[PDB]
């Protein structure tokens, strides 16, 4: 790799992981549509097993980005459209409260304040439609954001349906295996648990536990080989060959709302390039990414702007991972890590990378 790339990502990521004290970590930067790879410490710290470029790491909410696309390509597809209602595909959801909110809501947040967290209670296919049919709206539909698993993870599970398919099945076919994402897992086959990370939570190893609509909303598995694949395919989706994936793809970063300086597409949010650092780095402490926010719909939402840095935060409670990537530098950047380290250091570290390199 270029001794530009190697300088900058080393003399980033080295005092990272020491104030951080990260385990294990992998970073890939695209730079001009080429993959570069690094790798750093332990996946497992007992076993002394380093991180390598095989390594897979738990994405977190990164796993939103799928799911928006494979969302997208249903939309593409024909077979629902973010204008339905959300009963159009849940007809079992009844109670009038659900009058108004689309799946575009779901897809985006803005239902109304559906929580962050599916209850832990909730396990059962009848315990999430008794769930959803309690709920109370704290607003009117869109109007707020309030970033969720149950409002995105619920538009993961009901964008599925006319296919016929179960949401693994669909992400696989779909998603995973058009653009060769053959080591990125929802359920990790046992040929591979040799590569699978232990994330470290107050030093024990831990790994994310099932949970309510997981696999739709935080529950894919990768490695930096693949999610390198993920940024580029995103950065060029007119590359792709499959018509509605190329399509899903620039659906989710279309942008639907704008909060402060940050738009919401499907799963990926997007800021205007350039981006004050300041704004995505204060942006993405929790303080404020987590918080309940005014939003104004975009109407019509904007096609996907090559001029922005796309992005997405993601952590387990092992694991912290970053995405971020400018359509209109052909630039990018995945940062893996077994610990889940405050967002605006991540954040930091990769505008710092991505900055020097244009
Ligand atoms: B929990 O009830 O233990 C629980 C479940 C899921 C989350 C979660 C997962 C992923 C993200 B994303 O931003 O990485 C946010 C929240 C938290 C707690």
């Amino acid at each position: 790799a270029p001794q530009q790339i190697n300088d900058i990502v080393h003399r980033t990521i080295t005092p990272l992981i020491e104030q951080q004290k990260i385990p294990g970590m992998a970073v890939a930067v695209i730079y001009q549509g080429k993959p570069y790879y690094f790798t750093w410490g332990y996946a497992d710290i007992a076993k002394k097993q380093p991180v390598t470029q095989q390594t897979l790491f738990e994405l977190g909410s990164v796993s939103k980005t799928f799911t928006g696309v494979l969302g997208g390509d249903a939309i593409a597809r024909g077979e629902i459209k973010l204008s339905d209602p959300t009963t159009k595909y849940w007809p079992e959801l009844t109670a009038k409260q659900w009058n108004g909110i689309t799946l575009l809501h779901l897809a985006t947040y803005t239902a109304g304040g559906l929580p962050l967290q599916v209850p832990d209670e909730v396990k059962s296919s009848s315990d999430l439609l008794r769930f959803y049919q309690n709920w109370q709206p704290a607003w009117a539909p869109g109007t707020q954001r309030l970033y969720a698993n149950s409002s995105i993870g619920l538009f993961g599970a009901l964008a599925v349906k006319p296919s016929g398919l179960s949401f693994e099945q669909a992400m696989q076919t779909r998603v995973f295996q058009p653009l060769k994402l053959n080591h990125t897992w929802i359920n990790v086959p046992p040929a591979e648990e040799k590569n699978y990370a232990w994330g470290y939570r107050e030093g024990k190893a831990v790994h994310v536990s099932p949970g309510a609509l997981d696999a739709e909303a935080y529950g894919v598995k990768s490695t930096i080989e693949d999610m390198a694949r993920w940024v580029q395919s995103n950065l060029k989706p007119l590359d792709i060959n499959e018509k509605t994936l190329q399509q899903g793809i620039q659906l989710a970063q279309s942008r639907y709302w704008q909060t402060g300086d940050m738009y919401q597409g499907l799963g990926w949010e997007m800021l205007d390039w350039p981006v004050n650092p300041d704004s995505i780095i204060n942006g993405s402490d929790n303080k404020i990414a987590l918080a309940a926010r005014p939003v104004k719909a975009i109407t019509p939402p904007t096609p996907a702007v090559r001029a922005s840095w796309v992005h997405k935060t993601g952590a387990t409670g092992g694991f912290g991972s970053y995405v971020a990537f400018i359509p209109e530098k052909e630039l990018g950047i995945v940062m893996l890590a077994n610990k889940n380290y405050p967002n605006p250091a991540r954040v930091d570290a990769a505008w710092q990378i991505l900055n020097a390199l244009q």
